[PDB]
């Protein structure tokens, strides 16, 4: 933006977007943080509340804005989206969120913005592909949160089972982010040893690992049943991806990336290990999944593909 | 708690307590964080949500508990409550089982009205004054720092300024003891065309900020979640850091036998010592007037409590 | 330099420059760090040693380079040297190729004597005053903070105190503008049985600390490696933080056309503004006397190399 | 030590011990740091220099002490040693350092100290075993730096080769810490993909990987040739292990641990993945080495054990 001064624009100030902003304030990442949402007064109240964290953390210019403020932004994070109502279908979550997204991306690009998009709005793989499509940006400049949140929940759960720090569990959730997703246990390790071997060694059966994987898959549902909403894990994950970009780290993170052959997939965004740096996605790393895990991945992707395309077809049914 | 392992118990899992817990997770302060509230499902759900921050911050054992879990805690932070009477009532239901668990660390009190409830936590717990610390004017001092920082294009952390008085409407900016780069804020203000009226409006903004945030988005919690993390850090990393907290007056400012906001040095054993800001005669009058209603309300609530 | 990628060039890889680089690696500040010095085999070896810190701190591209690597650097830190005439000579060999590389970021000057070499870096580079910052009295102000902190059982970061004057023997503790928790250090001292004589001895300790560390272990570098990392942080994270630095006097303290230590606001464009500490009449006399000598030696050295 | 106040005693204030203390000061780990060395005025001058870092980092009580200051310490870090001279034999390096060590450990234990030992003095696996033996402490309360420095140099090297952050390279140097040591490539990964596959994929041959491993093995030697001494990497590694202990992390780190069957080894300390926490070593994790790599490891260990017992035998020859 101006010398030694990085600028992030948040589009979508709900609990996700807001706990992301607070995590970015606790971490001292970026020097200017713009909050954009249709509920303008909300964004003015949250900027005032957030900016009070500065006396004890690090200075940051936080304020309520508009899409034109994206002009010289380095990163635009899209968390804006509607929740799935009771009785509502999955394709209708897609439908309304594609609509909301198409209202966001065009003015963001028309502001002159040419930094990176980070997309976290659900369903995230569909909406990341659609952000790429609507913006016309290079694939590497559009990154989705993919399976970063669920991979963290798998790390927390394996960490808890095996009395290890979650950051020392090298494990990924693969597939499209919900119910068809699975723990990629075949490529998962703790201290370079396979999680299944650590498991067997310690009396943890493959059934126990299956229940653990189920816990991870149901965790969003359980947190929403207990307290109404879930946002701390993805606010943190979005801060970690923003950090890899803004501190040019070339760090390996679970993100959503454009498939160009990897895993036998094409023209979809889906969750992968990938190297993230200051220009965006540097490269995709294909986790060497077992034959069973790769079938799961391709199945999950096949149906994601179908829903991505119905959604987009309906968006052009004018 | 167990070797090289610090334990914090949060009593009160509303938006203040919860954003405090999140700030503690982003900062890697303490190794075990227990969430206690009456509404158990909420705390169970928040521990699960909070613990997912660990894969990208630092490991922490976060879970939903009960008052008995305070037994070997180092710090109990009370953010619970809904007014003086209903909050004294809620507080008396919290402190007695926390002390009966065998807890003997430090209380950090942030439930409103904070000065009254901090003194009542001291009175109900029977702890030493230095082991009961209130948030006092830490939040509004931060808001003053942010506002002066914005006015003068300075980092809020370089604004040495305090809000004094009892935490609401009778409170004031102690401008006579406030500085930026050791220069008095009123002189910086003059030098830059900012009048004493402008400083009075700025002080008004600070005093009204909670009200304005609640009008715009319904609730205000990020500033005090952060302030509570900063005081917790000074305690758990034994820093002897100078912070705005609520402390027991023993003669300072001409006050006795109330908790109120002061500069104080905070460390591993709790409050190390109070530092009396050398207020102008006008500012000291405001402080003593503000303090004078406090003593009446506090004592009305404590006597009410026992009938 | 390239997207979301800051670049620092260190000129001078002795113990100061090297411990600065290590502090920048522990802190994760800047993404690329180039080490430039006359002895290339030392800079090569230090880049290899330093880069091993990355597996457990944060990634950084550290390598040995030349002045041409300053082309697109954001910050050039000059710690190189060997008195006034030999260091002015070494400096003039550094600045001209650094500027000819096309560099137009900020200079941070720590080479001794620092106030004289900071002014000469401004003069030889032709840069704006705000883009040439010296370390001024930042190290000795830190030593005063550590000593008052130790005397009064306070965290050094909560001691608001500056060493003023030209950085050695004529320098003094600006006690009249120094505070802990907004209370004057002399009042805290008097309240605690610390006499003005005791404060004078404390100030002597700070003034002699470099000499004493060199007598005990041969060299002193950790304090200035840290202070240089803090000023670099305020620049690269655009903080507008108030720090002790060396800045161009333009009337402040009754001084003109010398660089000397002041409180100042530091941000992403360099020095944002000088803050004149409101010194007592005695302290201002000391400052002006000290400055008067600096100013002679400066213009003598500069006239000598113009021959 | 006293409430919410951790205490570390450093024995050995040369360049390693001193850059460790500086790294601990920049990181705000521990509240009290005692510097002990036979050269007392050096520990006094370094405490003064070090404590000046506090105004801009975090408060720490740093001072020069004696072995009796270990009484209530949580951690004692032994970096004290004499360097190998030209013409001197490997067993004579072991010999003088065993002598120095026996002069350190007994007064440290007699002070009443019962925290954890972290041993970094060279040769580190031999001296870590001897610290265990001389102190009489549980194996889990005596931790050596093992291959942590060289594993970091391998991570930095693979990171540089593959344009990845070193912290995202899951790779270990195994064997006894010098010349017989090797890159455990078979259990090494980047984004869960095997380093050899990433290598093959990107045109980096097994020969190239062998040269890379040679660079790592020779890096200490090269740094000493260029600038006279090498200390920043092990000062940081020692701070990272101290952090895992003092912040009870159960983090997986390269350390030196007592072999009780692992890798087919017994009654030696050697480099392993292990989980480190507030009570010391929580558990050893056996990297599933290829048969070739395990042969290398066992040969390296066989010869370390030989030198170990030669040195301890000469220390008993009175
Ligand atoms: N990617 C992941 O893994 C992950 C996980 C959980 C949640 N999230 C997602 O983040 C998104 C937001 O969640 P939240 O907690 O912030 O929800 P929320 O319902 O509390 O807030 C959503 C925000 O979207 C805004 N919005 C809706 N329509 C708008 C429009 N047309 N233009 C601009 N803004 C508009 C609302 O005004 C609101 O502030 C969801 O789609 C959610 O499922 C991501
Ligand atoms: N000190 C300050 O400067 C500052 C500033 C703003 C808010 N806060 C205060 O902190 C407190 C909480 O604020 P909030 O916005 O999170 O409100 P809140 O009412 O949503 O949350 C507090 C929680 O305490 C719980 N609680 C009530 N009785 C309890 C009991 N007996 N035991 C355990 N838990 C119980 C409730 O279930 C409630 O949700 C309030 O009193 C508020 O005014 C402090
Ligand atoms: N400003 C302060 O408050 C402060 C305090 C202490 C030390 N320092 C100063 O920083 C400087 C370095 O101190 P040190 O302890 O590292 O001592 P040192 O003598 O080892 O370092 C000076 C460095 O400058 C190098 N050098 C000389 N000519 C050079 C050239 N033309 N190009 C590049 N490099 C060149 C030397 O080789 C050496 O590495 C000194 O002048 C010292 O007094 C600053
Ligand atoms: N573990 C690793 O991977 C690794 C890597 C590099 C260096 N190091 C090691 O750290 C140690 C020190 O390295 P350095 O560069 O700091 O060395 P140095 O030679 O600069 O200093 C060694 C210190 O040991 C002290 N010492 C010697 N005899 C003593 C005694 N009897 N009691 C107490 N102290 C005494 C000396 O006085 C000296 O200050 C060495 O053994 C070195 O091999 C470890």
């Amino acid at each position: 933006s101006m010398p030694n001064h990085q600028k992030v624009v948040l589009v979508g100030d709900g609990a996700v977007g807001s706990s992301y902003a607070f995590a970015m304030a606790q971490q001292g990442i970026a020097e200017e943080f713009v909050i954009v949402d249709v509920v303008k007064d909300r964004t003015k109240g949250d900027a005032l509340d957030l900016e009070d964290a500065q006396a004890f953390t690090a200075p940051k210019k936080i304020y309520s804005g508009e899409y034109s403020d994206c002009k010289d932004a380095d990163l635009v994070v899209i968390t804006a989206g509607a929740p799935q109502k009771p009785g509502e279908s999955r394709l209708d979550l897609v439908n309304k969120n594609l609509n909301i997204l198409s209202s966001i991306v065009k003015p963001v690009v028309d502001s002159g913005f040419d930094g990176i998009f980070l997309v976290a709005a659900n369903p995230v793989d569909i909406l990341t592909y659609a952000t790429w499509k609507f913006s016309g940006f290079p694939k590497e400049r559009v990154i989705g949160s993919g399976t970063s949140l669920d991979s963290s929940r798998l790390r927390v759960a394996l960490g808890k089972q095996f009395n290890v720090d979650p950051r020392s569990v090298d494990a990924y959730i693969m597939g499209e982010h919900g119910d068809s997703e699975f723990a990629a246990y075949s490529t998962a390790t703790i201290g370079t040893r396979p999680v299944r071997d650590v498991a067997k060694e310690q009396g943890v059966s493959d059934d126990d690992l299956a229940k653990l994987e189920d816990g991870v898959r149901n965790k969003a549902y359980d947190i929403i049943n207990l307290k109404g909403a879930t946002f701390y894990g993805i606010g943190t994950a979005l801060m970690r991806i923003s950090k890899a970009i803004l501190r040019d780290e070339n760090a390996v993170l679970p993100v959503g990336a454009y498939m160009d052959g990897q895993y036998g997939l094409n023209d979809i965004y889906i969750g992968t290990p990938a190297i993230i740096g200051g220009t965006g996605l540097k490269q995709i790393i294909e986790s060497p999944l077992s034959a069973d895990e790769l079938k799961k991945m391709q199945d999950s992707a096949a149906t994601l593909k179908k829903v991505l395309n119905d959604g987009l077809a309906e968006l052009e049914n004018k």
